[PDB]
């Protein structure tokens, strides 16, 4: 549940970044034992990307269930990083990126044969997928298929897709969490029954995320505004990018950091004081 800091490099080049929960839970571990087995049978180490592919949409429903979009969504973050860690662009400290490298006859720091590799099965990488999402939800719908389509997030930057799910799951959950803080209290002027509760929830939940953002920002800003974001800023990225559930944060967030006061961030008057009370 926690975005931790468990990437290569988090002293260097990589300071700042985190990791994605989803990505620190998806299983794709090679054994130095396996090298062999994998570097001379090709095949069997497709069938192993492959099941790895398909244990991960396997896994999403355990976590979403019946929650269709949010799963679907998720595969396409974890295709993209399955992708990164064939190429070798991924960022995971124990990712055996190491051992792919040697495997796909590449090794010693280079990236042309992994590079290839990957480039002819993303196709039947996602074709697995596919068939792991029919498996775990019966028959796949004919107007359900246009979300299902082939994605591109493959050859984009790792991080500014981790930042995006960040933004995403951030805006979702405090969206989410400032709904409650609607349904506990409509007026309640001064101590009353239960809506605190939920102000201490949202006020916690920003001021987790407030260091959190600062972290993802502080690597954005270094890196990756510099030289090819559109130059745009951080919240004014995201703002075009992932639809308008990234704007929350630059709705609320862009102007300042007024991260410092959580209860600043409500549109709603109202409800404000009975959390600042």
């Amino acid at each position: 549940d926690t975005w931790t800091d468990l990437v290569k490099n988090s002293s260097d080049i990589n300071k700042g970044v985190l990791l994605p929960p989803r990505r620190k839970n998806l299983f794709l571990k090679i054994d130095e034992s396996d090298i062999c087995k994998y570097k001379r049978d090709p095949k069997l180490f497709k069938d192993f990307i492959y099941s790895s592919a398909i244990s991960e949409v396997e896994r999403l429903k355990k976590v979403y269930g019946e929650a269709k979009t949010k799963v679907v969504h998720a595969m396409k973050y974890s295709f993209a990083d399955i992708g990164s860690i064939i190429k070798g662009d991924d960022m995971m400290e124990n990712n055996s990126s190491d051992k792919i490298g040697k495997i796909l006859g590449d090794g010693v720091g280079q990236n042309e044969k992994r590079k290839k590799w990957w480039d002819m099965n993303k196709y039947h990488i996602w074709e697995s997928m596919l068939s792991g999402y029919k498996h775990a939800y019966g028959n796949i719908s004919e107007n359900d298929r246009k979300m299902l389509d082939i994605p591109n997030n493959d050859d984009e930057h790792q991080f500014l897709r981790w930042f995006q799910e960040w933004t995403e799951n951030f805006c979702t959950k405090r969206n989410e969490l400032y709904e409650n803080m609607v349904t506990a209290c409509n007026s309640a002027k001064c101590d009353k029954k239960e809506c605190t509760e939920a102000c201490k929830n949202y006020s916690n939940f920003i001021l987790i995320k407030k260091k959190e953002y600062q972290s993802l920002n502080s690597q954005y800003d270094m890196n990756y505004k510099e030289t090819k974001a559109e130059k745009k800023e951080s919240p004014e990225y995201f703002k075009d990018k992932c639809n308008g559930e990234c704007s929350c944060l630059s709705e609320y967030f862009k102007d300042e950091t007024r991260w410092k006061n959580p209860y600043e961030t409500l549109d709603d008057t109202e409800v404000k004081n009975n959390c600042m009370c």
